[PDB]
């Protein structure tokens, strides 16, 4: 039937292009939320280092007032970090359906499609794997941020220790 | 971002629309190719029922003629069960691309899309096994009539042999 394996390859043509449309959505919300992430990753290693220059003793309407901002920072973050995982498994699931319809499109010939829908999926994958990059950068540089934190805020604690020893030695001893 | 997902939403609605477009397009063709298989294998059943009432030499000069016009119908029908069983690998094909789009779209929240999707395959289904069913009585009754063709085979040329063994035992033994 000529007509019907034409149309069908035609059909599985829309079934390439309706997924790869939902699949740049896709890849659009994930790389916005993705950017979101980024931004607050980058956000929270600066409140990190200004977090940082406050240690020791000092004004707690600047250390914890920083501090709870920096809550404000996780949440947010962390928030926004779950939606874009749920946005990047349905959008595994819409690479799946784009490579499940690219297989529909060789079982039926429409190899035109299978071939773009292929190219399509993988400039998204790459494009999504290169915003993993900076992802994996920004989540870098917070770890840097936070073993900085960690550097500074543990050398005063044990001074602090130290000299705490040190006076409890004064009395009674 | 509601407004995201609700665009999101909707483009998976769309993806799952044109899937069960190439669904219900794969599940026409899927039909057709059942019906005209179905067809030639009522065609081969009426054909031996034909050639089992020419069984023995009463017409050899036709016996041998409706033998060859079965060995196109075989061939016809045939490749027609070869080329819908391809049909209909793509149609399971194109289930699993409407299953993987409702799941997909209740992970979107895409609740009355992933319904109706889910709806539309269990009718599809439904509608295919129908065609189907019609399809296992036809190779039913195929199998029925092939038995009953080498019953009646077997049993007219076994005693025609018998026969045969009594006459030629009739001279020079």
């Amino acid at each position: 039937s000529l007509s019907s394996e034409a149309l069908m390859r035609r059909a599985v043509s829309l079934v390439t292009d309706s997924t790869s449309t939902f699949l740049s959505q896709t890849t659009y919300a994930l790389i916005e939320a993705i950017t979101e992430y980024t931004k607050a990753v980058y956000t929270l290693t600066s409140l990190y280092r200004q977090y940082t220059s406050l240690l020791g003793k000092m004004n707690s309407e600047e250390e914890d007032e920083v501090w709870q901002v920096i809550i404000g920072a996780r949440a947010e973050m962390t928030s926004k970090h779950q939606e874009y995982l749920k946005l990047e498994t349905t959008w595994m699931t819409a690479v799946g359906l784009s490579e499940m319809a690219a297989e529909a499109a060789y079982q039926t010939g429409a190899d035109q499609a299978s071939i773009t829908a292929r190219n399509h999926i993988q400039l998204v994958k790459l494009q999504v794997e290169e915003v993993h990059q900076l992802s994996r950068k920004a989540e870098t540089k917070l770890a840097e941020a936070q073993i900085e934190e960690l550097r500074q805020k543990t050398q005063e604690e044990g001074e602090e220790r130290a000299e705490s020893e040190q006076e409890a030695y004064l009395r009674e001893d």
